[PDB]
């Protein structure tokens, strides 16, 4: 139908602070304190996967999304 944005000029991933509870494959359950890697975007509508759930993929509202400058273990 339409062409989505390939999310350019981005760092890598960010964090999602909300109480989202997806009830389908199209959506994705998001909780506060979890990190999400955005792969797609379209203004208030991005897609990706949580650092803990790489196998799973879904979309989430940017209303509560904040991109970070990557993290380091240790």
């Amino acid at each position: 139908m339409t062409r989505w944005v390939p999310t350019k000029r981005e760092e890598k991933y960010g964090v999602a602070f909300y109480n989202y509870d997806a009830r389908g494959a199209d959506e994705l359950s998001l909780q506060i304190g979890d990190t999400v890697h955005i792969l797609e975007t379209y203004e208030g509508w991005y897609r990706g996967y949580t650092l803990r759930k790489k196998s799973k993929k879904g979309i989430f509202p940017a209303s509560y999304i904040h991109l970070k400058e990557a993290i380091v273990e240790g």
